[PDB]
DNA sequence: TACCCGGGCATA
DNA sequence: TTCATAACCTATAGATATGCCCGGGTA
RNA sequence: UCCGAGCCGGUUGUCGCGCGGUUCAAUCCCUGGUGCGGGUGCUAGUACCGGCUCCGCACUAUCUAUAGGUUAUGAA
């Protein structure tokens, strides 16, 4: 919530150049990344091996289970009878799946807050994951079965006489998804595809609620829904529809951030026993380690450091924790008139998918900030090339190619899955495990943060000290995240209807004479271009009412950008609300 | 034999 | 039309610490 | 599979103009920015006051993991 926030910096700022420390949180990240990863992978092979009987009631007692039985085995003696229960039915599978990947316990001392964070991470991605997309899923099969990709095709489009299936469509999801209970005489009306889909989905088992719909249970208890979700998948991969990954397996080789606080500098890093680090205060602790006086520990708007960091090696990202932490249509323009009128400046503004932004003001002064010039301060190009380069080099890509999916939902493949990664483990550790990575994301953090900053001091160089954004509500390439970016900045920012403002000629404000695309030209993207493909031009646009047009051209039409249009269009929009006078009947929709 | 500290486990 | 590895966007959930028991060495 | 940003024209408020001319910005290393004082230096004319670079006070900036779509690459 709004009680916490982060400041990511250099991992050499951040620690003194003590190297004993710094090795040691080194080699506890990297056992705590493959601890994860083991986890994650045995907890899928047991699942799938349990598939035989049923879906096991997954909690956090069993990913904290598989976590123990890896990293101790055997050793594991849990006081509670749940935990035994779960170490009882777990290590045997456990065990197997150590003999298939080879594992070698670590044996880690004092994992407890890191076994603990990893098991609330994966119960976090595991809820989230299902609560999601279960219901995406389901209807994505219900219309692969019915083909209604290939339906609109199979009928002549846009005829009445053909609705009739997409409309039983929407009477059967109606049916399979037990949000409205069919008449018994409707259930002999079926086709036996339709029957089919309905026994598929019978088999399922969804759980269901008398009192509220499908929707409302699955946010109620989302885990409940997991025993499902993966038979679920199974379907697909019976029909060889494009498979989900129904667990979240955690795979990436790269090293992931790993969560350090007071503990784990009393255990692992300085080494001192409990009852010494009892005596001394917590700022002080840290401090033995950390540079606290560096400009990432400085408390911001009432908050402070209070001992918790992430590092993952070449960056460290501290949080700032708020002392009252839990210690265990409002955004258009619309709504907002009153506060428009006392801004300085208004400045109007169009996303695009090139132009990522196109501003402009009542002045008439443009600005843009486009895909091509993020990508290249950002260094994202640069970096994927690098990283192509070093994988050609490396012959990599050869390796993870042949990689069979790890989406399957049978033993076997999953098996074959985890062989094959085996097989070439050693070699893309060794590859991942190069600095270039994390220095990567470090840069790109650095690159992103240098490329906004430099965007609003431009923004207020050009428009002002102080301004209002009024952007459109279009989404598909940033398109939401902007409305984070401006309140960072304290500017403000309200939303915009774009309805044919890009189909309206602000000089003759009628809509009938507006031209679209009117020219063709050999295809601009180079693989499409020698193809033999023909593009039309989008972003320009032609005005052919004759008050519009001088006897001095001979091209018959006044020539637009369709950003211009489309700024110019919301700017009279914007006056007309401020006005009184409300939207505009021509942009109105109706 | 019995005492102590350090470490492992539980949980809001 | 299917698979694998980075990343870019969007969205979800979570962001420690104190007490009790046991086991290992020592008296 | 490639594409930086501003200005003057072909231009009329015109293009993923693979049209021309024209100005500076980055291509490695780097957590970013704002307001207040000095502290060597480098720059423009006789203390005036523009920039680059540090010192120090407070003012500020949400990261991690997973999943969906897409992109880039490698296989069918
Ligand atoms: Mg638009
Ligand atoms: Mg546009
Ligand atoms: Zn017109």
């Amino acid at each position: 919530p709004t009680l916490h926030t982060c400041n990511k910096t250099s991992f050499a700022k951040a620690f003194l150049p003590n190297e004993t420390y710094r090795q040691r949180l080194l080699d506890y990240i990297a056992i705590i990344h493959q601890l994860a990863d083991h986890a994650s992978h045995a907890l899928k092979f047991y699942i799938l091996s349990t598939s035989t009987s049923s879906f096991p009631v997954v909690h956090e007692d069993t990913i904290e289970a598989i976590l123990y039985l890896l990293n101790k085995g055997e050793a594991w003696h849990p006081r509670k009878e749940a935990k035994k229960a779960w170490r009882d039915c777990l290590l045997p599978y456990v065990q197997r799946y150590c003999q298939i990947v080879g594992f070698i316990h670590p044996n880690l001392r004092g994992e407890q807050q890191s076994i603990n964070y990893l098991t609330v991470s994966m119960m976090t991605n595991l809820k989230v994951n299902v609560q999601e997309h279960f219901m995406q899923m389901l209807l994505r099969y219900i219309n692969l079965r019915f083909d209604v990709k290939g339906q609109k095709q199979r009928l002549p489009p846009k005829s009445d006489a053909r609705k009739a299936f997409f409309t039983r469509l929407r009477y059967l999801k109606s049916v399979f998804l037990f949000d409205v209970v069919p008449e018994l005489e409707f259930l002999d009306d079926l086709t036996p595809l339709e029957s089919e889909v309905l026994e598929e989905i019978w088999s399922l088992d969804l759980p269901f609620l008398p009192n509220d719909p499908l929707a409302y249970a699955i946010v109620a208890d989302p885990m409940s829904f997991f025993p499902a979700y993966c038979k679920l998948s199974g379907l697909y991969e019976q029909y060889g529809f494009q498979r989900f990954s129904a667990i979240p397996l955690r795979r990436s080789l790269i090293q992931s951030h790993v969560r350090i606080d007071t503990i784990i500098l009393y255990q692992h890093i300085l080494c001192i026993t409990r009852r010494d680090a009892e005596t001394v205060e917590k700022d002080d602790l840290w401090m033995r380690v950390c540079n606290l006086c560096t400009k990432a520990f400085r408390s911001r708007c009432g908050m402070h450091f209070e001992g918790s960091i992430t590092t993952d090696g070449a960056s460290v990202s501290v949080y700032l924790k708020h002392p009252e932490a839990d210690k265990y249509k409002a955004l258009y323009v619309e709504n907002n008139l009153p506060a428009c009128r006392a801004a300085e400046n208004v400045v109007v503004i169009d996303p695009n998918k090139r132009d990522i932004l196109y501003c402009q003001d009542s002045n008439g002064t443009t600005f843009r900030y486009t895909a091509n010039q993020r990508a290249v301060e950002t260094g994202s190009r640069r970096f994927a090339k690098r990283r192509e380069a070093m994988k050609e080099e490396a012959g990599v890509d050869l390796i993870e190619s042949r990689i069979p999916s790890h989406k399957t939902m049978n033993l076997m493949d999953f098996t074959r899955y985890l062989l094959v990664r085996r097989a070439d483990w050693d070699r893309r550790k060794e590859f991942y495990s190069h600095p270039a990575h994390t220095r990567w994301k470090w840069h790109s953090f650095i690159n992103r943060q240098k490329s906004e900053s430099d965007l609003i001091s431009n923004m207020r160089n050009k428009y002002g000290e102080n301004f209002t954004v009024v952007m459109g509500d279009w989404s598909d390439s940033k398109t939401k995240g902007w409305r984070t970016l401006f309140k960072r900045n304290r500017i403000d920012c309200f939303l915009l209807d774009e309805y044919k403002t890009s189909s309206v000629c602000p000089r003759c404000s009628s809509s009938e004479f507006v031209e679209k695309k009117f020219k063709t030209r050999p295809h601009s993207r180079p693989w499409r271009r020698r193809e033999g493909k023909i593009e039309k031009v989008h972003g320009l646009l032609g005005c052919t009412n004759p008050n519009c047009l001088q006897q001095a051209w001979t091209s018959g039409m006044r020539y637009w950008n369709r950003d211009m249009l489309s700024t110019c269009n919301m700017l009279l929009i914007v006056r007309s609300m401020l006005d009184g006078h409300g939207r505009p009947e021509v942009f109105s929709r109706s």
